[PDB]
């Protein structure tokens, strides 16, 4: 999910994962000013009596966590915030059009 989205005022989310569904934070293996790796066990949630390992979407220095053990999150909510991204210019390509 990148580039576009539709139905938005500004930016639904930015820099940070989003909870899957309404659950409760069981464990938290993160912290501010911490270092993680894309696909790392950030925290653990509990929704359908099942352990949902919230894996990191990307790598970065955890800015701050807005949830802890025994926390209640909602569907599509900010769990952790990544630090300002530095040195990283995306790529793009354009071409001529007939019409």
């Amino acid at each position: 999910g990148s580039s576009g989205s539709s139905g938005v005022s500004s930016q639904e989310t930015q820099g940070g994962p989003l909870a899957p569904m309404t659950g409760t934070i069981e464990k938290v293996f993160v912290k501010a000013g911490d270092k993680v790796k894309a696909g790392d066990s950030l925290m653990v949630m509990i929704a359908m009596k099942m352990e949902h390992t919230i894996k990191s979407p990307k790598d970065g220095t955890v800015k701050k966590v807005f949830y802890r053990e025994g926390a209640q999150a909602n569907r599509h909510t900010p769990l952790v915030e990544f630090e300002e991204e530095e040195s990283d210019k995306r790529e793009s390509e354009s071409g001529p059009s007939s019409g």
